[PDB]
């Protein structure tokens, strides 16, 4: 979409190519390509691509990339604003006037800062127009000497012999909302004779701020547990007696789609019984959506507190810093400990292809003033986070069996993802068993695997993804 | 407080304030008074004030009061960007430059749109200077007799004998994002002798699409029905049975909270059981969470659908609307249709203090082209709503008893709320009713309403509510 072309008006100029800045800039291209295949050489890790359009046949592609890109152009219209607007500030016009950071309530009223002329002084008359197209202009007080034209219109003039007055006049000025919309902007004309500046007036409620009374850190108080369980009830229950061997009294919601449920309770134990294999993501929304506190840890069902599962280290992150989750690390019964610090990034494709996921192990850069902490995009199943931000990106109902990662690539770039390594829980090593396992582990040709393409396709306009 | 008073440099103007535009304004002055008591009058609606401060002891008051304030100081933090800033464009500047609209995913790279110096045709040498804090200059190629002192660094000098050379170059300058954040600005700084010029590239990933597959309108593939029930199984079934009368394959999601569940199971019906008195957004926000269609349609256990309840209707609007949420009416046996149509507004308050709620019956203006149809900010608890909205929004599930604007409160502004006179359902008109009504029915100064207070005054920052 760049085409660094030469306008003809500065065609005879000589450039050279930075073949190295060129190359940083988006060319909407990608593709994803995998490794050599073969046995692997020490310093190389392996990548893989997958192709998603491989997850439907022919005719089921082209009718999903049509259907895919109609509802992303009925997303973009209901997401996009006159804000968003690329704007270019005139040089050399005698028009001063605010450039960002103006905004109103819908249906409310402003004085608008920093409108003014520059002009020279000595002119018989200094006109200047305002237009707005969701609002109306007014002036909080008449200037003696200025003639005012469209006062509570959409059209203002602003008409005197004195340039002081007509300044004075500015500082005056008021904009009102006239029409109801939620989240939007009005791009305002101010204008004199030969000269027109564009500008924007924000017009948005201000956001919920959703504060939580905080009651060092009760951890009752702050911290639901949350966690999904399916037919390993042995292993509940160990978790939730390690949970209480450190926390007494914070709240443990469960989520359970077993068949034939048994029956959890204890004190501060809240258990959810589902429709019988509504699935993993179902669950864990479920779980979130009962959380009153103003953080949740997830657990998986399989985990084991030890003495260094110190919860309130994680507090202090999210209590001191700007992060929305951090994780911490499991340790499996094999002494090795893993944070599961993932890089997520989508890469411009070709229209109507969709673009390229690229998810790579690794962080951004290391946390200031909390050693063995860093930012990335994503990390293992146990972590603190705001629950307000949890449920702002969800856990897709729709990813029944097996995902991770797609949660925090719904979250990208909505989600402050962190990842803390002192922080550690352990991981656990008849009928319900072999179940357990073909739910647990189908064919990677399953119709779930195909289905998890197909979805991930669609949501969020991929045509391939590489795994590293 | 906006400033009306004259600065020194004007103090000499005289100015008549405008006393009707001046009462536009915010002047972080609000309170809440009841109209006066007494037998009502025919055209004046009774406005009663609620005062959230007296729902604390005086000396807890004072506690909440500061860890109040503390937390919105700490969410303002988090929240706020160099985009928030006012910035003012300087007047007779020769720098033009992007005012609005320049945007680049973190750690990517840009040509930035629209720098030149507009100056003198033949002078002694051009100088223009960029400055970032979050990236680093570069150019897309060099051009011939343009010298460049810091490309790959924050500060990036240009400086050519030829304008039209150095106006080329600008046209080449690319912005690159050094460090890694999710959503924030850096206010750059373009200056030349004598001028100086800030504006903003806003530093963000694009939004999570969240498109959904298409797998006249199909209802089942489209619409999930949900809802929560409490000892009512008679109204419920009675509510599945008329369901099925019109809607024989949509999904009907049910949350329950009752102590000794019945089962309810039908085809394509979902059964949720909850810890017993969990409550009633608790359950709302579990229903939601298990959605996995593009619209979800709220109905209470008590509804009833007759030939009137045309969800068709209703996925019509919002297919052909940017509505995230549209109400329809409930009729009472009484033959009385509600579509409760409200309007909610926050007006500024005394710092510290809080702010104060205004609700009042009506609706802001007709939704163009759907006669019977209208926009507002909450309506009565038969909707259909995009689910995601309605995910991000949440029914607060410390709301454990009776609730129903606080919904509409925690989305004003990120909701777009429509209301359709025309679809219409019906509502239906022992031990387990005594037990009902002791849940639905406590005193208005029961801890339930009390705790509400509290809540609604911590987390909205309200000191005071009006209702109409
Ligand atoms: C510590 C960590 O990062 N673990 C992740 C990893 O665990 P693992 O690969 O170790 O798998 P696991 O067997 O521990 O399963 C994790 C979770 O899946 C749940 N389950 C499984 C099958 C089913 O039909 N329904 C259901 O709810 C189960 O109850 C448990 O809490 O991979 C899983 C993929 O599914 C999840 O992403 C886990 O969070
Ligand atoms: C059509 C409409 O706008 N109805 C609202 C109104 O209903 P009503 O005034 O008709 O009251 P209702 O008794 O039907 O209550 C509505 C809902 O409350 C639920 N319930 C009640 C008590 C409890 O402890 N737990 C629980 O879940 C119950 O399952 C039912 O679906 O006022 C309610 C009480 O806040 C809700 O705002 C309703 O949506
Ligand atoms: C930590 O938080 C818990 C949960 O909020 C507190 O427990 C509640 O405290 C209130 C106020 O004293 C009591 O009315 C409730 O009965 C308690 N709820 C339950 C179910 O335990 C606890 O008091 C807090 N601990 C400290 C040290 O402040
Ligand atoms: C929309 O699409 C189709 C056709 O309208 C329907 O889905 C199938 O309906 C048959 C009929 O009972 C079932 O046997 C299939 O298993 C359905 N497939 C599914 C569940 O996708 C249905 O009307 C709508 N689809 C959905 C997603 O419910
Ligand atoms: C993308 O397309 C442009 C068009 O010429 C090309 O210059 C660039 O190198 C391409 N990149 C890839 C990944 O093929
Ligand atoms: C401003 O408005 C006046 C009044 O309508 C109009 O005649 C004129 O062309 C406009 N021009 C300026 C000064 O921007
Ligand atoms: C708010 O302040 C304005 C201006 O200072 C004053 O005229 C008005 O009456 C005040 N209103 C209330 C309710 O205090
Ligand atoms: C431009 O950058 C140079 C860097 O050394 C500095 O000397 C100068 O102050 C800057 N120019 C202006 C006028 O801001
Ligand atoms: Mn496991
Ligand atoms: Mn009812």
């Amino acid at each position: 979409l760049p085409d660094l072309a030469p306008e003809p008006r500065y065609a005879h100029i000589p450039v050279r190519i930075k073949e190295q800045v060129v190359g940083l800039l988006a060319w909407n291209n990608c593709s994803c390509e995998s490794s050599g295949g073969g046995l692997p050489l020490p310093f190389q890790k392996q990548v893989r691509a997958i192709d998603l359009t491989k997850a439907f046949d022919p005719a089921e592609l082209r009718a999903a990339s049509a259907t895919r890109e109609q509802e992303f152009q009925a997303f973009l219209s209901r997401s996009q604003s006159p804000a968003d607007q690329l704007l270019i500030a005139p040089a050399n016009s005698p028009l001063q006037y605010p450039l960002q950071g103006v905004e109103v309530q819908p249906l409310r009223s402003i004085l608008v800062p920093g409108l003014s002329l520059q002009a020279a002084s000595g002119q018989e008359v200094y006109q200047v127009n305002l237009t707005a197209s969701l609002g109306t202009w007014d002036v909080a007080g008449e200037v003696t000497g200025v003639t005012l034209t469209g006062e509570g219109q959409a059209d203002l003039t602003l008409v005197s012999p004195g340039l002081d007055q007509l300044n004075r006049q500015l500082q005056l000025v008021t904009y009102s909302s006239r029409s109801y919309q939620t989240n939007t902007a009005d791009t305002v004309r101010f204008s004199t004779e030969g000269h027109e500046a564009a500008f924007t007036i924000r017009i948005r409620h201000p956001p919920n701020p959703r504060l939580y009374p905080p009651g060092q850190y009760n951890i009752s108080a702050l911290v639901t547990i949350a966690t999904k369980t399916f037919l390993r009830y042995d292993r509940l229950r160990a978790l939730i007696t390690s949970i209480r061997r450190f926390y007494p009294t914070v709240t443990v919601v469960i989520a359970d789609d077993s068949d034939k449920p048994e029956r959890v309770s204890g004190p501060y134990v809240e258990h959810y019984l589902m429709p019988f294999g509504k699935g993993w993501f179902a669950g864990r929304n479920l779980a979130v959506s009962q959380v009153t506190t103003k953080y949740v840890l997830w657990v998986d069902d399989d985990f084991v507190f030890t003495a260094r599962t110190r919860l309130e280290r994680l507090v202090d992150v999210l209590e001191r810093t700007p992060l929305d989750l951090v994780g911490g690390a499991v340790r499996e019964i094999s002494g090795f400990a893993t944070t599961y610090r993932q890089l997520l990034s989508v890469e411009p494709g070709a229209p109507g292809l969709g673009n390229c996921l690229r998810q790579r192990r690794g962080f951004h850069h290391e946390l200031v003033g909390f050693p063995g902490c860093v930012v990335t995009d994503g990390v293992v199943n146990f972590f603190l986070a705001r629950t307000d931000k949890v449920r702002e990106v969800g856990f897709d109902p729709r990813l029944s069996r097996v995902a991770h990662l797609e949660f925090f690539l719904d979250g990208l770039g909505s989600l402050r993802v962190g990842s803390c390594s002192d922080v550690v829980v352990d991981h656990a090593s008849d009928a319900g068993a072999e179940t357990y396992a073909r739910y647990r582990y189908p064919g990677s040709l399953d119709e779930s695997q195909m289905a998890k393409h197909r979805l991930l396709f669609f949501k969020h306009r991929l045509q391939c993804m590489t795994s590293q």
